[PDB]
């Protein structure tokens, strides 16, 4: 296995940069998994944002907190290869898992959220260790969801020898860590967002701006402009963790 | 000028691995600073742990939110290159910036910290504006100590076209996003962690994973083994800002 | 000068129930303040709620963290006895204050945001002392939205001596607590709410349960049914703070 | 059955007043709970506390998020009646639920932690489903340690109808609105607290004052004086929740 990882999907310009580069380098990898959590103008994941992105080469498509912004998620999630967070509670719409087949081999992908700094859900690290149980695979890939690194560097060296490989997400800025624990897993901070840099996290400056100086609540606003695909890299061959490497591409 | 800005000193390794390695690139600098708010066995700042900055070649030390950990770092505060928080409230000890002095031309360093996962402090952004109105330099460095990244960057663009460079810190983990903002003012979100990452966050591994795991308090011990220096170069000239560049060293 | 505070005025319910029992009692005071931070439907204050507190005898409206849920609220920050959180940043609509006068003697009525678990605003504590220094009256009148007790109780020690009465609102649940502080000063930590307590804070039981349960988002539904009158009595007299009675009246 | 359940003892005040009084009405009551995970100067339970809380007439005692402060806890976790929450995470030491007994009648008493405003702990409703599927009782007493009084009251509908009083903790401020549900549960927002009310939260006002203003850590220290005894009388009658009424007791 070869595996491209896209760092968080940003808006229109994030769906514009993944709809006319992925073509181009689909070809190089046997599996492409995307962050599609504000796919949907910013927030959330609608049926057309998703059909995009499936059509541009994404094989699955991860959510996270905005995971429930528009309704039509509901009819992605019970018959689509869409997941969300493994760790919401009993009864929640959608898989928090899922698996992929390629080549005769196999990979288990599960999202995680963390609890630092965000909402209240069931624990991550128990939610995987159940999971990890129940389903074996080839290859197992973890997204972490989080805020905090600290809760992201915890789970990674929990996972170390169990998962191939943690990635994290949700903080839009692609870290230079990228590197292999002392049992072999491999690791990344965050990923980074795919979508246009001219803002703050996906949204327009002036906007974000106007909320940190009064204080005052800003309606989101999704900047445009040019965009950057960020992604990771992760080569598993031999049912173990081979190599992690971070990708950016400037769109022209 | 030249400036050298070393992402946060990280107890004993992170000790080691300044002391060993600055004094081999210190003649490429002008001006070095670094955040040593973990540098005493990673709680705060003392005597010893400033004595052995200085001596690695480091102008100036910042603080963030362990600054007063320990009672030594009054006396440092009162007399001594180093710095806390300019957005600490009236009546705090120390200074909350620190204007340096080189070769005829002055670099003006203000660290700020961020209010979102944080503790309630005054408004940053006005902090600097009042600072910025009265102190004049050269060139102007401010680093902003905070968890959200939306935070970092919108106190970037706050200052574009007034700071020369603006770099952030308090994440532990060097990101790649350096980059010149429209009106020419330098940024990169976290500048990373000097230290051992064989931990979470400077803190041993176990440790870490026994308070997420158990939800009960556990006492922080700071990890143990080879360290990786990281900083962040600046090149101001003619008034303006050159160039900003990751720099890394891994402890052999 | 003997005045009623009246407890968070929660949706339709709370409407109604000021609507039809403050003009029985109206006599008993010789002013009357509100809190409409959720007059709006649950959710602020617009033109019509506003209109029918002054129409029940409200001579001043306040408001807290959903003072801008409705645009109409702006026009009645600058024209109309409405004030919100004095400790929100230099250029924020309406005043933070609001001088009262009944015959002779005067009632300046300050409201305070505490920042514990809220967002960060200016230093609720300074900003008092800023203000109660460049504005005198018979009487001193001070309500604290917050939702830390110990915030709550830590400005009122600072007020007292300066303050006929702090109030506490935002915890929408009546505490027994009144009392007179060492230096005079009366006090309450949370008068609490004005509206239907068939309820859970004032919305659905079913909505929020939902919300508890599955972690997912529920947009907030004002419930309905008999309301609860809550507010406070004080009685200011000789410049000096006389008592204070939490006052109850359930919906027939 | 007659239940007294007393408001977190608070350090040596609390301690006091409920040694000095609870000796005088404890033939008033079948069974005396109380929390007292402040009861050893404020931080948490120890030896010395638990002795003077079971020599004054306490039956069992209740934790919170102070259960961990002393190393003797555990032991005390082990063999006597002592609880703490049973949303913290499997392998947690001691029990979240205790069966006391009176003549006959059976008292399944359980505490659970909020998690908003507080730490990543287990689903408290859920936790509550599966505990009361093995453990019944005649009756059922659950006290909820929170912060936020939405969850109090969420977790109080949840259990309308299954237990049969359910009161809330951690505030430090007794609540006027004890009463009974639609489905005949009983319940109060806050017991309040057993202590010294002339403090912040039973801890010294200056040292709370100290660090509202500095925005510097303040060393915790435990307000003395005279206290004030606060608590909930339960009546159980057959088969369901009677009366609930809140007791105060001003130390001579
Ligand atoms: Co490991
Ligand atoms: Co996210
Ligand atoms: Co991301
Ligand atoms: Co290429
Ligand atoms: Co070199
Ligand atoms: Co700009
Ligand atoms: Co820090
Ligand atoms: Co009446
Ligand atoms: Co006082
Ligand atoms: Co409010
Ligand atoms: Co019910
Ligand atoms: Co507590
Ligand atoms: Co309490």
């Amino acid at each position: 296995m070869r595996v491209l990882f896209i760092g968080d999907v940003m808006a229109e310009p994030g769906l514009r940069a993944v709809g006319l580069h992925l073509p181009d380098i689909r070809d190089r990898y046997d599996l492409v998994i995307a962050n599609g959590e504000n796919a949907a103008r910013g927030k959330g994941l609608d049926r057309r944002s998703y059909r995009l992105l499936r059509e541009a080469g994404v094989d699955l498509v991860s959510l996270g907190n905005h995971a429930w912004d528009h309704k039509e998620v509901y009819a992605l999630l019970e018959s689509e290869p869409v997941v969300r967070p493994l760790n919401y509670p009993p009864g929640t719409p959608g898989k928090g898992f899922w698996r992929l087949e390629v080549g005769g081999e196999s990979l288990l992908f599960v999202q995680v959220m963390g609890r630092i700094f965000m909402d209240p859900l069931d624990d991550p690290f128990r939610a995987l260790d159940r999971l990890l149980e129940e389903e074996k695979a080839d290859y197992v890939l973890v997204e972490v969801h989080a805020e905090a690194t600290s809760e992201k560097m915890a789970l990674a060296h929990y996972l170390d020898g169990r998962a191939s490989a943690v990635l994290g997400t949700h903080t839009h800025v692609p870290t230079l860590d990228a590197t292999r624990l002392p049992k072999g897993t491999l690791y990344q901070t965050d990923v980074g967002m795919t979508g246009t840099y001219h803002s703050i996290i996906g949204g327009e400056v002036e906007t974000f701006l106007a909320r940190f100086l009064t204080g005052r609540p800003q309606p989101f606003r999704a900047a445009q402009g040019k965009a950057r695909f960020h992604a990771t890299e992760l080569v598993f061959e031999g049912g173990r963790p081979v190599a992690i490497s971070p990708y950016v591409w400037e769109e022209p």
